[PDB]
């Protein structure tokens, strides 16, 4: 019993972490085989960030310009390249603690690991959702750019973020390991505003079964609904439309239980039109969305990654 | 900016992640140098789950009767003792990732990062923090005994917790490293439950604190109160009494957001009084007690 927000083992990701230093900024880098990753931002002074170029900048920058450490060892840079918002450091060793890996680019709603650095050190792990207005609800401090989000399936590990920036409302914005951003946003010092963000429903139904699954059932009640119906519910307070794959999804859950997605659905119509009423729900006076269907399941199962 | 429930790092403790079996039952165990730490309950069978005695139980084993497993490799076990409620178990190789590392026993308040195992295998890292009570609110299945909390406060692992049982609430209940339960709790399948738990105050404190810090001061109110005043409401709410050593833990906190703690201690009081009114603090819609000042100061900027 319990349910915790958790995040993935990161030890596998922990030994990819390395210091990167590009004149008087020092940032984080990953380090897979034999290149270091990390935000092509690291080149700019604060009046470049006004507005970058960033081919010109490179331009002038020698290898030797790039000091990469790795715990207290320095790494030799050898290249150097750009793809879209990342610096790629060529260098001469290959990480001996490189892990299976894959770049992925997640969608909004989907959740992953966030792993804290600091100066290439490791400082704390914690579970973030990518938003629907494509910002994440991290906890960073200067100093934490290129620290990186990852999922373990199996004994691979899917990078799926770097960060990059945080945005006037304390909210951060990164990239995918491609250096694509996610959401509208640009690595220049500028006015940037995340956009309105929205509830994930999949994901709060998904919290809602889990909440069953631990025993708390005092929201379920004898109705059901239509996806037509309550997506004009969901549309009114905020709510992303559930789609039908998203039913799909939660098959798993509607079966082990006994109540159905549309069941459960309108169990979520009534805790938005009438609140909770003074109760909680897995701990929580708010309706969580930062559960995914596959992290109930997994959480409830029990799955390992050695 | 930002402030999250945040782990340490779990690097450090995958690599001591090992299994233990005796007969058909199965946990996980902890590998520091040459000795495997488990909880002592790996030794009972069905018959022996209400009143084991478990002095008897482990004369009668040997080195080989326990299995043990790093990864794909067998560990050879070449002797055993027990430590109160933990077994430990000498093998015949020093574990090469070794962190630095230390036990701790903790005080209630107190938080930490658990490493949630099974048949030695890591599935996920989470925070705790150890309620008054002595219970920790845990995600734990079958399998998962032998679970291990920590903090890692400048490289070095300070092991705080083995899990060791789950209590009739769903609540958990275990060890520090040295084999003493937390609480009144015993490693038997006899009618036990936890007591009333309570807010911990201090750390609902920091909390605000934290939220200041981040830039949100709308609970805040005109008044002040006195450190027995406070207590007489507070505990009218199931809040644990604070003491002059909280006091004294929140000063520099205080002084980074200017302030008082007893002024911080009115905004509190109105809180309980009057809830949110459909506000949140840091996210959340009720009081978080699962900070401590620590680490507050630890996550969050000191600039405020
Ligand atoms: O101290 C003991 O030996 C003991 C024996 C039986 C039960 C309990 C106990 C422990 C915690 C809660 N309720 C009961 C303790
Ligand atoms: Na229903």
């Amino acid at each position: 019993s319990g349910f915790r927000k958790m995040a993935f083992p990161s030890g596998k990701v922990e030994g990819c972490m390395v210091q990167v230093t590009c004149g008087t900024t020092t940032l984080n880098g990953l380090w897979l085989d034999d290149v270091v990753y990390c935000p092509r931002h690291v080149i700019c002074t604060s009046e470049d960030m006004l507005n970058p170029n960033y081919e010109d900048l490179l331009i002038r920058k020698s290898n030797h310009n790039f000091l990469v450490q790795a715990g207290n060892v320095q790494l030799r840079v050898i290249g150097h390249s750009m793809q879209n918002c990342v610096l790629k450091l060529k260098v001469d060793t290959a990480n001996p603690k490189t892990p299976k890996y894959k770049f992925v680019r997640i969608q909004p709603g989907q959740t992953f690991s966030v792993l804290a650095c600091y100066n290439g050190s490791p400082s704390g792990v914690y579970q973030c959702a990518m938003r629907p207005n494509f910002t994440i609800k991290g906890s960073f401090l200067n100093g934490s750019c290129g620290s990186v989000g990852f999922n373990i399936d199996y004994d691979c590990v899917s990078f799926c973020y770097m960060h990059h920036m945080e945005l006037p409302t304390g909210v951060h914005a990164g990239t995918d390991l491609e250096g694509n951003f996610y959401g509208p946003f640009v690595d220049r010092q500028t006015a940037q505003a995340a956009g309105t963000d929205t509830t994930i429903t999949v994901n709060v139904l998904a919290w809602l079964y889990a909440a069953v699954i631990n025993g708390d059932r005092w929201f379920l009640n004898r109705f059901t609904t239509t996806l037509n119906d309550f997506n004009l519910v969901a549309m009114k307070y905020n709510y992303e439309p559930l789609t039908q794959d998203h039913v799909d999804i939660l098959g798993p859950l509607s079966a082990q239980t006994g109540i159905a997605v549309l069941d459960m659905c309108a169990s979520l119509k009534e805790l938005l039109q009438n609140g909770m009423n003074g109760r909680t729900i897995l701990g929580s006076a708010l309706l969580e969305d930062e559960f995914t269907p596959f992290d109930v399941v997994r959480q409830c199962s029990g799955v390992t990654f050695q």
